[PDB]
């Protein structure tokens, strides 16, 4: 297996990156881990003008108002239990929300603020028969209403819930109420599971609250149950959010019709569905085990056919301490990371199922050293049933002396492990900022992606018809709108040159520039960029971009082109003219 | 007989030999690579709002910014590292902010910004280099765009006799300005000499055009050159004037009928140049002819004659003009008498021997040129180790190439840039990465490992927070032990101390609308146990590494139960390093 690309060679396989804190998507070619792109999506980005363009802001919303994110969790949408390519979903913790991703011309094309929670962490994918639902947890216990009367987690309106977005929509599906917490979640083959781990059962504030309880547990809910009971009417509705609240806690020792919960130690976090579509299987983190949740045996479950929840787990094998996520390579072994015992323990699934049966047998088959203290990780295809068990990722928090020193703040180490053999094999250290949290990996035939814009993409299709309004036609016009105390510069664009290269304002005149790149050829970007005025975005071939500032200076002022685009680059500029307020009439 | 054959691969457990230190071009940062690896080892925050560390959210970053904490971008080109005597001291890394008219300072032992100055009176802070010998007192700075002065809308004609640009001298330790030095035409890139007394600058606009065609319409712009001497003798003389608001002397270095000013020499250069590099041996200020398919060779020793009048034309001290390919743009140099010039046009990296290149425009007949390398595609900056010093090694070459296209993966209509290591070692440049990266860097530096020495854990005494600290003083807090709530109307500024896995304070009460500030102290010495403090819902987000303070203000305008968390994977238990904000209605 081929470990580095040289110059002219592509890459294998995309990675997309979680930005963790940074709040960005990062794409990296894989097995050269370099970083081919940024996607952002709660960060703001200065180069392309995300978050501050029109664009960019009709899809964040009001939260557009927020500069920060906190991502974790990169998923692709889903056919038939293999990767389709359409969409790359992720979650906010800091501002709780979903993003969807758009992979062929890569950039987020829709967000969701998630109602009445706090902090959305876990997300995963429906997978069969495809990515019809989003499935995102929220993580911390809140009052119903939160509005400052009730603070305590003990109330019987305090909880938290389980979330289901519309993939395709990007509305909310609905929402389950739990018992206790939400930390992270998968979905089953058959389009009827999902499952998610928690680690508050104790619904505490405190640390010793929350490690009181020798088992949390994992929370399976039937989504055919969820679905009939929305369309029967059979669901509440919280504040002013149309969304359906089914109820899914216990009453009284009573099961709700919406949810199983199956005992599991303790204070377990990864939640990963086996790609043979045979387990949950839940990181025990506090427990050194990983608990195997058979899913054949939940129809059952939910049935009554079964005792004790506890009795679909088939396994449960003390792996080492501090496991918290697993993966694995479609040969019926799982890899898992030890946060304390810093190591990736390769384990073959069926022969742990015997050990817990009493067949004593070795199911363990390596411990590989990370560096260090490994969170998530990732083998390639992992998340479908064609995973091909040829890469791995393990993404450490502690980098320690791997890299040279860089100050206070380190960088995080994911390491690139070669799985294709019985032995893994440590190739590569990969620093990265901001803490990825997981990944995920696609074959390069997997992912379609446009090199010129459609005029009626939906991206920016709102300015398009704004520009109507003024009876623009986006793609021929070099016009200067005006409109009381608002102007509207439309104009094309081809390199070296701005369609309009200059025009004149009044002081505090409100100015929107909007330029399409009438050009066809690939790879030639333009930006544009008013000096001293904090205005800055990318307009690509085909693309139209707007963006919208206060002409508060008098005077002057320049605006250029910031992506070189030709020799003639350093002089594609233009000048704004601020004629000042003492010569246009006066208001208070 | 010698050949190019240095290792590339930085396995597991192996370590870099060179810190590089990448511009973030328009996305507004700074980049930490290791070389000869490229992987990117750190980002610090300059001009972009940094969600993860909280640059541009936290009071430190903020007050480090000024009043152009306002602005959420930057479009950075030229980063560079102080030196004494001619060589890297490791101090300070400066880079320009083209975008909002900026000059920013990196702290290299603690990896972030730790000065920020808006310069006063000009437009667009493209060109940047340091001063070489005996220091960098100084950093120049170019500000590219002719405006009016005053710029208060009555004039906005460019030929106007008080539309002009100027150069820019920024005292290096105190980020206070220095001076200032009205230029005729304006100002791409600039470059220092060897001994303190010059510097110099191209200019693409010495037609003070704002349309394409007048900004190429002559046969030759000029590279100005600075008596570095002469301005300071000027303002310790007192003689010269301030612009509008700002303090910072401005000393008239345009021509006045003809007559030279003693701070300012024009020298004709073809033709929009662009590049102005100086040799390391010091001999050379090279300008690289972009329009012109050359590069100019001033002769720094020449220009004390040039200023005393003892030369016939500012032409005498080029003392070669080689011709090279279509669109030279950067020159750099392997200490060993060779310089590496960009051609954007014919997308190539030019070796060629400067001494030879002199004798050539003496009408010796001898080739200078060495090898052209394909590079992918149309180049921009190049970089060779330690170029801008005395000690330039000769070992590696960057070039950075603007159009990407078939070299990686597609992702998308928008592309990465392409900057491609070189071994320079042997008498054969090879090409042995592509490093893709985001946004355009436009230009990078260098440094080797033993120039670099950094902090593993912050000082408490740190300039960084010392506005913090003083604050907590003033609240009779001290900052090592406390945790503490103080209430002030409807201002609540928190104190808290932090240790994995858990906050000094894990739940405070106030009332909607107050105004809470939150400090935070990571009183551990563990190297890379960093925390970081994020407030659910309300956009607040910052770094904490060991031993820092970081505060970080914003108003609780949600009544209710509000989490914050703890989002730097710190401890087994991180997932439970939570706090409580509890917030009273009216
Ligand atoms: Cu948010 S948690 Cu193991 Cu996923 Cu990092
Ligand atoms: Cu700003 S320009 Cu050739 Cu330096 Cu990039
Ligand atoms: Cu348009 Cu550079
Ligand atoms: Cu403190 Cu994670
Ligand atoms: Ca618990
Ligand atoms: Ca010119
Ligand atoms: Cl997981
Ligand atoms: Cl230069
Ligand atoms: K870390
Ligand atoms: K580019
Ligand atoms: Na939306
Ligand atoms: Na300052």
């Amino acid at each position: 297996q081929k470990i580095h690309v040289g110059p002219g060679e592509l890459d294998d396989y995309y990675g997309f990156w979680s930005g963790g804190h940074q709040g960005e998507v990062r794409v990296l070619g894989v097995p050269s881990m370099r970083e081919l792109m940024r996607i952002p999506v709660f960060n703001v980005d200065s180069a392309t003008g995300w978050g501050l363009t029109n664009e960019s802001r009709h899809i964040m919303g009001d939260s557009a108002k927020f500069l920060n994110g906190d991502c974790h969790h990169p998923h692709i949408s889903m056919t038939d239990g293999k990767y389709d390519g359409k969409y790359l979903f992720i979650n906010d913790k800091a501002n709780s929300r979903v993003a969807r991703i758009r992979l062929d011309i890569m950039k987020c094309d829709k967000m969701i603020t998630v109602p009445n929670v706090q902090a959305i962490h876990g997300l995963r994918l429906q997978k069969v028969p495809h990515t019809k639902y989003v499935f995102a947890n929220a993580e911390f216990i809140i009052p119903h209403p939160n509005d400052g009367k009730v603070f305590d987690l003990q109330d019987e309106n305090s909880y938290t819930m389980y979330n289901a977005i519309d993939a395709e929509t990007m509305e909310m599906a609905f929402q389950v109420i739990v018992d206790g917490n939400l930390d992270n979640t998968d979905a089953d083959y058959t389009g009827r599971f999902a499952a998610a781990t928690c680690y508050n059962s104790e619904k505490a504030f405190d640390l010793g609250g929350m490690m009181r309880n020798e088992r949390d547990w994992v929370v399976v809910f039937d989504i055919h149950a969820v679905e009939a009971a929305v369309k029967a009417g059979d669901f509440i509705t919280l504040g002013d959010s149309k969304t359906p609240v089914l109820d899914g806690r216990k009453k009284d020792g009573k099961d709700s019709k919406f949810t199983r919960y199956v005992p599991v130690p303790k204070n377990p976090h990864g939640c990963n569905t086996s790609s043979d579509g045979k387990y949950f299987i839940a990181a025990g983190k506090l427990s050194p085990t990983c608990s195997m949740i058979a899913i054949d045996k939940l129809p059952d479950l939910f049935a009554g056919k079964l005792a004790d929840p506890r009795d679909v787990i088939v396994g449960e094998p003390e792996l080492g301490l501090g496991p918290l996520h697993t993966t694995f390579d479609g040969r019926g072994n799982a890899y898992t990371t030890l946060f304390i015992d810093s190591q990736v323990v390769k384990w073959n699934m069926e022969e742990a199922v015997r050990a817990y049966k009493g067949e004593k047998v070795n199911y363990i088959k390596q411990k590989l050293d990370v560096h260090y203290q490994p969170g998530h990780l990732h083998a390639s295809l992992c998340e479908t049933n064609e995973a091909d068990g040829k890469w791995l990722v393990a993404l450490s928090k502690f980098s320690k002396d791997r890299f040279l020193p860089v100050g206070p703040l380190h960088p995080e180490n994911d390491q690139l492990i070669d799985i294709s053999g019985d032995e893994m094999k440590l190739v590569h250290d990969g620093p990265t900022f901001a803490e990825p949290h997981d990944c995920i990996m696609a074959r390069r035939d997997q992912i379609k992606t446009k090199k010129i814009w459609d005029r009626n993409d939906p991206f920016f299709a709102p300015t398009v018809e704004m520009a109507k309004k003024d009876g623009i036609n986006l793609d021929t016009d070099n016009k200067v709108i005006r409109d009381g105390n608002k102007v509207r510069v439309y104009m094309t664009s081809m390199a070296p040159a701005f369609g309009v290269q200059e025009f004149t304002v009044k002081q505090g005149d409100e100015v929107t520039v909007t330029i399409t790149n009438i050009d066809q050829i690939e790879d030639v970007s333009f930006g544009f960029v008013v000096v001293n005025h904090g205005v800055s975005m990318e307009i690509s071939p085909q693309q139209t971009s707007s963006i919208t500032f206060v002409a508060d200076k008098p005077g002057l002022h320049w605006y250029y082109c910031s992506w070189f685009c030709h020799a003639l680059h350093m002089e594609m500029v233009g000048r704004m003219m601020v004629e000042p307020a003492w010569s246009h009439p006066q208001f208070e």
